[PDB]
């Protein structure tokens, strides 16, 4: 249990993610969390995140004064490091990041790092004087105080972000700190699984659990958890006719093979009819959502009763409407986990890599990948182009080397846009720098095998400022 | 001068260009032209082009039988080498693709030493050369890759030296010209002198009318006329569908160089005329009608004019009396005459731009707002290409505006055969810079894409 004190950094969640990837359960709390509330979880260590505001800004979150006095090991990152200096007798003086090389990095905190240590430095403000007794353990060419450490090696501050990719050796730094903090590592995959099975069993007991399955690894792993736990359940797969080619069969075949009670609902006509004449994306998503709860509710009524409704709510969600007649008790086993941790559970639960390592697919499926009204003919064309794109990516082994890959159909008689992105911070996304020979092969095969498509293009837009999906 | 006998090959025009690139003038005549029409051109050599038919097909183009005895040095390519073999005692049987010549000898392969990749024709094959002829070239699969007559004046090759896929093809054709003693009569200073002389004697003191579009061809036609001292009226019709700053740059340059220029402000006409039309076909038709209406209006209003000068080019060949001094030239040769006529590189090395202008680069109806958005994006794309030295490295670069709120498609192509076009393999870092620069300076554009479609199966322009 490591508490990440959130002082506003866009990377606060990422820090919480690195601690999980380092087998330390982590929880996030507001920076100005009262000492009692932060102590109630009995945390082994505290990590003070960076923040967009200055240590002088009146509207800047301050921790609980008594915080720095808990023998509790501490790691202040940027803003966090500054609060350390300021509230312990050091000197801080006067918002953007930038790459820099540490010209010096000594002590246990940098134990193991050799060669060049590039770090993602924060440039708002600076510690010019470490707290009395503390030592400067790192610096860059421009900043003589890049990192500080108390004489007993319990508290450390760094002027850079070891949690971001721009600090390639950051994970080693974070490791050193956990050891130095005496943080026990009780967040391993087998432990989580055993723990989750236990909880699902006690919670649901002899009662029945209802849940929606979309084919995504999250809901698929949730179904496998319930089935493995031996809890009575019904997994419902709503086939809105907006899926990729062969997806329904693939998902139903595998989940049944692994023993989940599955019900596939054919609602293709329902959704298509409901989408007729609709071009507005937000409208499409509202209608799709509406039609889904309606078909799902019908299942819940005919196959009821159901005491629990299980959902794949993840930790990022926690950090962030069924009909009247239906009333369930929420069962969210993954609410404290990150997706990759769920993907690991899937491996432990036996999900074949075919369904375990696929890219995310939106609830509205292909309806938001057709620019303009969704018709069956358009979906038919798009599905074939998409299927060809996906397949070529796999053949070259590029499918697993991008975070997302999709095709968008624009009526004009059709232009198809290939869209692939990669990501290093799980917030931004760059258009994928794919081999041009691959893009050429994709375009030729598509226009050749799908005569309706007369032109293929590749999206060169990143996130920001655009979205991954086109609508 | 070197004559090219056309037996139907899609590369015939290409054979003609290559010869020009070897500073030898060349003309194309039907492969069946009589030996009389062939000789009136006083050819120093002859090249028999390939063809899509077999020398056995009953409808296969046949040359004048007297040709093979005319004494003219000749080079038969593919189907042409077949004719040669057949019509002289050789044997041909019913048998493209990259291939390596495992053997080559003689003057036709001088300097070719090493690997020689050729673009083979596999329609038929010469199994036995004419009596007394030598087999000077071979491929691992074709024992008869090329043949040479005893007097060393005739040759046949089973591959296409005129296409890039035959890297050392130009050297082969060069060797042929050297063998045949062809004189290098195709230099721009000579051509220009000839053209000035010709236009001056045709125009006399009559008035010559001609439309200038900003394109190097029409700009060079204007400079030729001005340099010849001909009485002319160059009409620049500003239809408001041009690139940013074009009219100002074109008129300032042409007038500074001597041209008698008349710029016409017909922006409203075209814009108005284009209201609500999305059909690409209608757009082109409408714009074409509007241009004629504006040009004719100026014609009736001045002069009068006896001659109408047009920049018709050789590939085009392949109330007024027309005057097309460039009908035997290729675009590049005109860009060269422009050099000789003092046209500054700024207006001499630009990519082609269509008559319909930016109208065909907007997927939908042309409105001034869309024109202003596209115009700015295009300008940015263009400048970035110039800044990075990539502009002259593509055959065409354009941007297409698509309403979605607009998605902009960047489109660039390269070409090796002046018939096919590949989407340009530009550096991805450059594409990223163009995409970021465009979305940042042109807020209305929320997304930038790159066209990955070659020709075939698609066109260079989107509509």
């Amino acid at each position: 249990m490591v508490l990440v004190l959130d002082f506003g950094s866009q990377y606060t969640r990422l820090i919480a993610r690195r601690l999980r990837e380092l087998r330390a359960f982590s929880l996030i709390l507001p920076g100005d969390a009262p000492l009692e509330e932060v102590l109630k979880h009995r945390p082994q260590a505290l990590i003070l995140s960076g923040g967009p505001r200055s240590v002088f800004d009146p509207d800047a979150p301050r921790p609980d004064p008594r915080l720095f006095s808990s023998g509790l090991p501490l790691l202040g990152i940027c803003y966090g490091m500054q609060l350390l200096a300021q509230e312990l007798g050091g000197r801080v003086e006067r918002a953007e990041y930038g790459k820099a090389l540490l010209t010096r990095h000594e002590g246990p905190l940098f134990r193991g790092l050799e060669g060049e240590v590039q770090v993602w430095m924060s440039h708002q403000d600076a510690v010019t004087a470490p707290p009395p007794g503390w030592r400067v353990v790192a610096e860059t060419e421009e900043n003589p105080v890049a990192a500080i450490a108390s004489p007993d090696g319990r508290a450390y501050g760094v002027q850079f972000h070891p949690e971001v990719a721009h600090t390639p050796k950051g994970m080693q730094i974070l490791e050193n700190f956990l050891e130095l903090a005496g943080v026990k590592r009780d967040w391993t995959p087998e432990h989580v699984l055993e723990e989750l099975l236990r909880e699902v069993r006690e919670r649901a007991g002899k009662d029945r659990v209802l849940l929606a399955v979309s084919g995504g690894v999250d809901s698929s792993t949730l179904a496998l958890l319930l089935a493995k736990a031996g809890v009575d359940h019904l997994a419902v797969f709503v086939d809105h006719g907006l899926l990729r080619l062969g997806e329904r069969e693939e998902v139903e075949g595998a989940l049944r093979a692994l023993g989940v009670n599955l019900l596939v609902v054919d609602a293709k006509e329902r959704f298509l009819k409901a989408l007729k004449g609709v071009e507005d994306p937000e409208e499409k998503r509202k209608i799709i959502g509406r039609e889904f709860v309606a078909a799902f509710s019908q299942v819940a009524r005919e196959r009821g009763p159901f005491r629990f409704l299980a959902q794949g709510t993840l930790y990022p969600d926690v950090i962030e409407g069924l009909p009247e007649d239906l009333e369930f008790e929420l069962l969210e086993p993954f609410r404290l986990l990150f997706k990759d941790e769920v993907r690991e559970l899937a491996l432990l639960l036996g999900l074949p890599d075919t369904l375990r390592l696929r890219h995310p697919f939106p609830g509205p499926g292909l309806a938001v990948r057709v620019l303009g009204e969704v018709t069956e003919e358009r979906l038919e064309i798009l599905r074939r182009a998409d299927d060809i794109f996906t397949s070529l990516l796999r053949e070259w082994g590029l499918y697993e080397k991008v975070a997302q890959a999709l095709a968008v159909l624009t009526p004009v008689g059709y232009v198809l846009a290939l869209r692939a992105v990669t990501t290093e911070d799980f917030m931004t996304a760059d258009w994928a720098r794919l081999p041009l020979e691959f893009l050429d092969e994709a375009a030729r095969r598509i226009t050749r095998r799908v005569p309706e498509i007369g032109r293929v293009v590749y999206d060169l837009t990143s996130k920001p400022p655009a979205t991954i999906e086109w609508e």
